[PDB]
């Protein structure tokens, strides 16, 4: 219902981040203690990459001015940031990523 294949499970690697674009969307894909999780690959506070990169267990941090959002929730941690990031859900099925794009 908007459901679709992303990528391999193994493309995403352990604690880091990665960089797709997707139907149009740019899209972050994460690693989080064994669980897969999704957010826009454009920061909220500027034009940054979230994908290039620094994950640090759940948090992300921007490149650019080190904002950082909570991977699981979409919230933003600490300034400069203003605006919480959207998330899509995720589910991991048969070695592949599925995404609920809206
Ligand atoms: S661009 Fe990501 S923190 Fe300002
Ligand atoms: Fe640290």
């Amino acid at each position: 219902e908007n459901w679709i294949d992303a990528a391999a499970r193994d493309e995403v690697p352990e604690g880091d981040v990665i960089g797709i674009n997707i139907v149009g969307k740019e899209i972050a894909l994460y690693e989080v203690a064994g669980e897969i999780y999704a957010t826009d690959n454009t920061c909220t506070h500027g034009a940054a990459r979230m994908s290039d990169g620094f994950l640090e267990g759940r948090e992300i941090e921007c490149p650019l001015h080190q904002g950082r959002f909570d991977v699981c929730t979409g919230k933003a941690l600490c300034t400069p940031l203003t605006q919480d990031i959207k998330t899509y859900p995720v589910k991991i099925e048969n070695m592949r990523v599925m995404l609920k794009l809206d």
